[PDB]
């Protein structure tokens, strides 16, 4: 069923969160607006982790080459991004942030 990520209470907005769960890949937790997203961290485009980089509403730009993604919907925005980030859909259960056992 669930995994937790981390409290809803430590994301805010402008501040994504990288957590690392035992079960899956680098995954970036954020805060868009006052509403949670959850995608990959590791950029698709090198190794980079989109937790360091830069964001701006609901895109985040990666720490190298001037590359975004949509938050929101995983579209590779800026160039050199091309390749979609994963995104997970999120429930919040009893205060956390939380996405399904893949
Ligand atoms: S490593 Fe992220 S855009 Fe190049």
């Amino acid at each position: 069923n669930k995994l937790r990520l981390c409290q809803v209470a430590s994301v805010k907005d402008g501040e994504p969160v990288a957590v690392y769960q035992e079960k899956m890949p680098a995954l970036a937790v954020y805060n868009v607006d006052g509403e949670v997203f959850v995608t990959d961290n590791l950029c698709t485009h090198g190794n980079a982790m989109l937790t360091d980089g830069y964001q701006d509403g609901t895109i985040i730009e990666c720490p190298f080459h001037g590359g975004s993604f949509d938050i929101a919907t995983g579209a590779a925005k800026a160039f050199p991004c091309q390749i979609p980030i994963k995104t997970y859909p999120v429930t919040i259960e009893d205060g956390w942030v939380c996405i399904d056992q893949p």
